């Protein structure tokens, strides 16, 4: 609980998105500057047009949406690492790793939290983008040519799975927090100081759940096993992400990214 409360903190200072802003936008107003609906081009379209200007004046309605779309997941990917980033320093003990074990953490821990924390922003009808104030639907999305339209399904998969949940904002801080301090993690140093840090917050989880959801009985070993599915979905996810590399014309990798994905 006193561990809890500090992680709890760097989890709402260091994102800008959290599930109590997102369903402020899902589940209604967010009278000032609503959402932008994107359910084709058109609307595709007029979101650009109004949020990144500078990549309309570019040329970017030339290329096809697909490779848009695609390069949009990338920097809101981007944003998210770095903030994933700053919220593990924040995190006890984190800072106090040797670099080369910060590193490895990261690298494979991300997509984790980042996939856990993209169901914060979905409903079964589409999630949000741009900070807010874009809505894109999932539908549109799977009208996109494969393999574009094969990679936001699996996670819209989880969202609904997981939202059911029911999980608080001070239940995901902790369970992002756990996801990034896992020992099992290939080529560590040492892992004795790490596997010791994973076995600190898994108490507080454990402990908070008991706390928070007293009526779920069955919430702290499910969600063990929801960490399980994010590696097979990262792994997944990987496995597509180079289909597109090798594929597609202009897919190219933000060089962050692709530091990420070498092991
Ligand atoms: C969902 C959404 C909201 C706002 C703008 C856009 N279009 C974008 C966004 C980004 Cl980050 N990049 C591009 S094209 C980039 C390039 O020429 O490499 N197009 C999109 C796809
Ligand atoms: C918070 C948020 C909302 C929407 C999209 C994303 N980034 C994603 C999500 C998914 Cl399922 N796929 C991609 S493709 C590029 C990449 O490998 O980061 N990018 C993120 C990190």
């Amino acid at each position: 609980k006193s561990l809890a409360k500090r992680i709890y903190e760097a989890y709402l200072k260091n994102f800008n998105m959290n599930k109590v802003k997102a369903r402020v936008i899902l589940s209604g107003k967010a009278s000032n500057n609503p959402p932008f609906v994107i359910h084709d081009m058109e609307t595709l379209c007029m979101a650009e047009k109004t949020l990144v200007a500078k990549l309309v004046a570019n040329g970017i309605q030339n290329k096809e949406a697909e490779v848009r779309i695609f390069h949009c997941c990338q920097c809101t990917s981007v944003e998210t690492v770095t903030e994933l980033t700053e919220f593990a320093k924040a995190i006890p003990g984190f800072a106090n790793l040797d670099l080369n074990d910060q590193v490895t953490l990261l690298k494979y821990g991300v997509y984790e939290a980042i996939f856990a924390m993209l169901s914060s922003v979905m409903n079964k009808d589409g999630m949000l983008v741009a900070y807010g104030n874009g809505f894109i639907t999932r539908e549109f999305l799977k009208s996109l040519r494969k393999p574009f339209c094969d990679i936001m399904e699996p996670k819209f998969d989880f969202a609904m799975k997981f939202n059911a949940l029911e999980l608080d904002d001070s239940d995901i801080s902790l369970f992002v927090a756990a996801i990034i301090c896992c020992g099992d993690r290939p080529g560590l140093l040492n892992v004795g100081h790490i596997e010791k840090m994973q076995e600190g917050i898994v108490h507080v989880l454990r402990l908070h759940l008991q706390s928070n959801h007293p009526d779920d009985i069955f919430l702290f070993p499910k969600l063990l096993q929801k960490m399980a599915d994010l590696r097979q979905l990262v792994t997944e996810h990987a496995q597509l992400v180079q289909i597109i590399k090798k594929t597609e014309s202009d897919a190219a990798l933000h060089p962050l990214l692709q530091e990420i994905y070498r092991d």
